[PDB]
């Protein structure tokens, strides 16, 4: 009822840039609330590889992917989206978690210098993709980095196939991005004055259905080296993954997905003991894993060409004690 | 069962309807096993697949791309009379993925132009299945020329969710998705050919790129839009059967969900629930059940947005009814 | 503890070339054991099509794909991997079934002239991919056919979703491979005198993400004729299928996948009555089917262009009586 929706507690949340996630509780604290978020849209040039390749990013909250928003089932997510007058394009937002008006895209078309406030009831539990979708140029905005994901946790937290609770110690959000950067006759990636200048050349690359780069956190190596995600032997980690436009097949090298909500929806029992899962373009998925061995792990899109030639590889730096029962080198490489 | 016992089975002739509509049927089976009879004439015809007038020499079952949806119940016998007209220039056959034996029926149905055949198979497994032409050595060319459709073998007790609760749809639509490989001239313009044959070698070359020039619903870009947009109402339960005989797809109802989705298309496999975007592998059909909650226009797409909005894989749903502000509301309309 | 594993019975297994699988028991015979395997790596030219197209294969045990290793859950798989001095590249092995050191790859880097022995506990039941992964040359080795699979059977054998036992009469292993063969400017496939000579050219083809060939058992038509798989009406067959780098969609033409562990993990209930299943690049899946009709069946990757233009098609020669109740030609093709 009206009075009841109006009486719900309102709560503002401070977002954090991916792969990190803002503060939240797995099990809902209190009753349904209208969770408030605010994101400013930034159109800016970003370098995506070691060769200085640029992309005119269209980023929610200034990041590629946009930040992860976490709410519980039946809460209302109320987002204030701002498109500064400094931008040159109209933007909007489609929450795959939302029901109605094309996910909210039909109610949030804001030109540079405008803002809007959209509220929707998170009626279904799971991880969902959210992305910009201006009619007539939906792919262009999405493949320019304008997408993220939200997590709608069941009020009672996560559980496995037989109702046993699954509580993670850590949670990371890996947004995978397929980029389509134009090249000149010589094969060098092109640079442009403004976003629109690249429109035509970019759509041509997009039609080949072959991305020039497939990256995590907006750039080749963004989640490797000193920016590797961390964990410890014995820790339970939830890795949320999304791809707003193209299929992906996540894999923890040296590990597994103990429980994987491959479709991303919590009412659908998770698959177990996964080596490699699949997330279709336009969806988010989530894998729960308890680390057992220390060392550096790689987390990749398992088409290894996309992982190691195109950029779809991240790292996990795990501390702890090695387990010789699980694995041991009986005879080290020798003549 | 003996041909005699099967012959003692009641027979019922069905009049097919063109996709996305489905011929009249009952969700729960009417009595016991029957021999459901269907007839389809194969038509090799030029079709236009986009607003620019791009043409394809289609190979269409019942004259449509996709071929029509045949609906029977588990343990019924599907008896198809397939006709290949004298006017056609190629041999055609049919492989029902729902069938068991002779390459899905393909090895027993090779008919040359001017020939016909009658195949009968027992629909032993419940679910939606793809059917398509498969002439040895020319299989992909016939399939990506539009020679494919789907059938639905309903459980005799109708649909049920993963927990046994009955799932009864008010309406049903069949969306056949087609990947086309159209050759282009040195200017990037699509080529036209006098006879389908003159297109073969050029088309095989494009097919090898594994990159379709068009990915469409019901044979053409925008085919299920405007006055051909599908319809529903707030509160209406709709089953959307989707098939792709040669290539993967990932259906998504923009602004909606797939409340229950048999992503593998098989009814004995519990449906996934609350789906945002599902996946149907090339060579299969899937089905999504959804109860509309909001009025307005919805786009139904293959969620590789480039395929959807650049290649042609987008349909529309016009939904009547009252807006639900509880589910969604514009607190502050776009403003300064 | 080491002492305990040391006290475990050990068994040397003899490997056989795909699509056949070495002798094993569906239900485990006895308590956990350390199952030993040995594989020598062979860099060799293989002819992949009737046009004489060659690939510089990097084959475990001399075949593409490498042989299927079968152990039971909680057994230890101990592999002695050998890289002969006749080879030119360093190789290693990642068992997706293993936990730690990048699936074993970090512990098995052997140069030509070296060997190593790796032992891991097969803690999760299902079929898993294994493949070479030299840092910086991962996809290249994998798409050169250096991959295979293992099956970790539950101690009590296979079961359906409701716990009823599923015992197969025959088992086959189909390893699907995506090759990227360079062509001279005339469209003719190029031939080389050494693996490294093809590197630069091959990487370029790989980046298009478009394979020139997609084959089963290393060559177009490999699993046909003298190598057509066999079964008899009434026989229950398990078809294990793997693809270490790219997606696939298996389909038994004229048949079905009665039970399909699509993710390849036995603890994830199998899908049933499948027409076409999906296996993501970087995984293995398994389908159980009881043949009901005699005749030649084709088994394919259901992107028909990949199956019939690119090479992804195998045959099954089945003996038995035709069942007219299941299918019958009421009127044979006629006027
Ligand atoms: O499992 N990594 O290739
Ligand atoms: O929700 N489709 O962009
Ligand atoms: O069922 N094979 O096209
Ligand atoms: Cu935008
Ligand atoms: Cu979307
Ligand atoms: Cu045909
Ligand atoms: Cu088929
Ligand atoms: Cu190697
Ligand atoms: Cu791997």
């Amino acid at each position: 009822t009206a009075a009841e929706i109006a009486a719900l507690p309102r709560q503002k949340v401070e977002l954090v840039d991916p792969p990190f996630v803002h503060a939240h509780s797995q099990v809902a604290e209190g009753g349904p609330k209208v969770v408030e978020f605010t994101m400013v849209i930034e159109e800016k040039k970003i370098v995506i590889d070691d060769a200085g390749t640029e992309v005119h990013a269209m980023a929610f909250n200034g990041t590629v992917p946009g930040p992860l928003m976490v709410v519980h089932q039946d809460d209302y997510l109320e987002l204030t989206l701002i498109n500064p007058e400094t931008n040159t394009l109209m933007h909007n937002i489609d929450f795959h978690a939302a029901t109605g008006a094309l996910g909210g895209g039909g109610l949030t078309e804001i030109n540079p210098g405008e803002k809007t406030i959209l509220r929707f009831k998170a009626t279904k539990p799971g991880v969902f993709v959210y992305h910009c979708a201006p009619p007539g140029m939906v792919p262009w905005h999405v493949v320019s980095g304008m997408n993220g994901a939200i997590m709608v946790l069941p009020r009672e937290g996560l559980h496995d196939g037989k109702g046993k609770a699954l509580t993670y110690d850590k949670i990371y959000y890996v947004g995978e991005q397929d980029f389509y950067v134009p090249r000149d006759e010589n094969g060098k990636y092109k640079k442009y004055e403004a976003p629109g200048d690249a429109y035509e050349d970019t759509v041509k690359v997009m039609r080949t259905l072959t991305p020039t780069h497939v990256v995590f956190n907006g750039a080749v190596g963004a989640l490797t080296g000193d920016k590797a995600m961390t964990a410890a032997v014995g820790e339970k980690v939830l890795i949320v993954h999304s791809q707003a436009n193209r299929d992906t097949r996540p894999h923890l090298i040296g590990g597994h997905g103990d429980y994987v909500w491959a479709t991303g929806k919590f009412n659908t029992p998770p698959d177990v003991d996964q080596e490699t899962w699949f997330i279709p373009g336009g969806a988010a998925g989530a894998a729960f894993y308890t680390f057992q061995q220390p060392g550096i792990y790689a987390y990749v899109n398992h088409n290894l060409i996309e992982a190691f030639e195109l950029g779809a590889a991240a790292h996990f730096k795990v501390t702890g004690e090695w387990n010789d029962d699980l694995m041991t080198s009986v005879l080290a490489p020798s003549g």
